[PDB]
């Protein structure tokens, strides 16, 4: 299967490039240095970001959008909903995924997206900030903590995680297989037929292993260090879910249909 | 076949296995022999109720579990106290096992303490697995056995500390690991690096890297028929964080309902800021 593990690597990688717009390599050239991004570092660079970046897709809903930080978080959610559809599409590219019990595919997706969103979010951030709206922007890190209430402490966890994660220096070729592994997680609650999901992940894990040893001769035991990060992820996700609690001690095209889209 | 390279990782394995046997009285091997029946002299006294909870104190040695403290209006707490002194003892053994891990004592004394502070519990529940089956857990060096049901019926809060452990033990035992594997695994666990506040991550990492290499070689050599057990084992480390956190997130609650119950000092310096 030495060749059968490359076939799978190349294939996943192709679906990855086709399902995701902004890639690792991509977002990396931007973060480090033609068309520089618009940096959001304070209140005015944001108010100015609204129109300029036109990312406003998430804003136009007049009457609700009137308090900063609610509008940023609201934007964290619109792009998230977007990404879920991209993740879902990538899933179907994973050999055997489509052939599983439909309830399980939904279940795998229901619990795998949050882990996949943070993994990729790392591709878009550095110790100093995160790339937003397709790459047209860069919302600084300090500004994010500059948000108040539980808001100014929800992005700082992910920055800490991203820093450790990106240190592994993984590329799109690598992440593609990693993303799939997370999806084919046989321990998600409510699964009806775990065997098939495990066979697939294992077949995926072999390919990831071969992928990491060929692409990073230099880094000993990278396979192991990467699998360990799945721990940081679960904490990051459980933590995140807690943040969604207090944010209820906050509020709660008219909103009555927005709430239902999320 | 076998080259300079591997040969070194194999000696590390034999080295840790040997320290592990030397550090923990009740190994998985002994524990399995007790639970399965290859014995007429190792059979445990079963506790599934007060009737036998009472009987137990008689046949199987205690009052080293039940420290200076007569009884207590209810059993749920007396057990708890036991699992407390036993746990602190495990920390002790785990601590002597750590020292044997090559390079571990050569690190900054503060780092050493950090690895133990977070490693101790993940290691306790890993080993605690060895003493369990879907139906219960061995106690008192193997002399007793407390049913999974007795434990889940205990008083409202206390009858809730052990189920998650059983939940993990069953999944984890399905890996069918043995003492020689666990020794290397428990070793990787201590030598994390991503532990909070570590003053010097590099050396810690260079060590784990080697242990991971030893574990990878051990697993394939020991479970050739078990594909990706290496990765499957690493993924298990997340169930541990969750067991740990859940426990701590259960400990605090008792620190209010029971203003009269006590925590071992040590045991507090572990959970502090956990
Ligand atoms: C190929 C790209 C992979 C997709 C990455 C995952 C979704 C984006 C996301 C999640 C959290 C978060 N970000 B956030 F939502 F993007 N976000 C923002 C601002 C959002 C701007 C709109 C955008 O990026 O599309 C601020 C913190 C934060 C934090
Ligand atoms: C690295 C070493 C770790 C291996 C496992 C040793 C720790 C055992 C432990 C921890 C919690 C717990 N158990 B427990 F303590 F084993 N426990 C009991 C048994 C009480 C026995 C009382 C006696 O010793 O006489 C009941 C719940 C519980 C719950």
């Amino acid at each position: 299967e030495s060749a059968d593990l490359r076939a799978l690597a190349k294939h996943l990688y192709d679906s990855y490039i086709k399902s995701f717009p902004l890639t690792k390599a991509k977002a990396r050239a931007i973060l480090t240095g033609d068309k520089s991004p618009f940096v959001i570092y304070d209140m005015n660079s944001l108010m100015m970001g609204e129109d300029k970046i036109k990312f406003k897709h998430i804003t136009p809903l007049q009457e609700q959008s009137k308090e900063v930080a609610i509008r940023i978080f609201q934007g964290c959610q619109f792009r998230s909903v977007e990404a879920v559809q991209e993740i879902t599409e990538y899933a179907k590219s994973i050999p055997g995924f489509v052939n599983l019990d439909l309830n399980d595919q939904v279940t795998l997706l229901k619990y795998g997206v949050h882990e996949i969103i943070y993994t990729m979010l790392a591709s878009l951030m550095n110790k100093d900030g995160v790339l937003i709206s397709e790459g047209q922007g860069f919302m600084t890190r300090e500004f994010l903590k500059s948000l108040r209430k539980p808001f100014g402490d929800f992005m700082e966890p992910k920055f800490e995680f991203a820093v450790k994660f990106n240190a592994l220096e993984l590329d799109d070729s690598d992440l593609a297989i990693f993303i799939a592994v997370i999806i084919l997680s046989g321990d998600r609650p409510g699964l009806l037929n775990v065997k098939p999901i495990e066979d697939i992940q294992d077949n995926l894990l072999q390919a990831l292993e071969l992928q990491l040893k060929l692409n990073h001769p230099e880094s000993s035991q990278l396979f192991a260090k990467l699998l360990q990060k799945m721990t940081d992820l679960r904490q990051i996700v459980t933590e995140h879910v807690q943040l969604l609690q207090v944010i209820k001690k906050t509020e709660t095209s008219l909103h009555p249909l927005l709430q239902e889209i999320y």
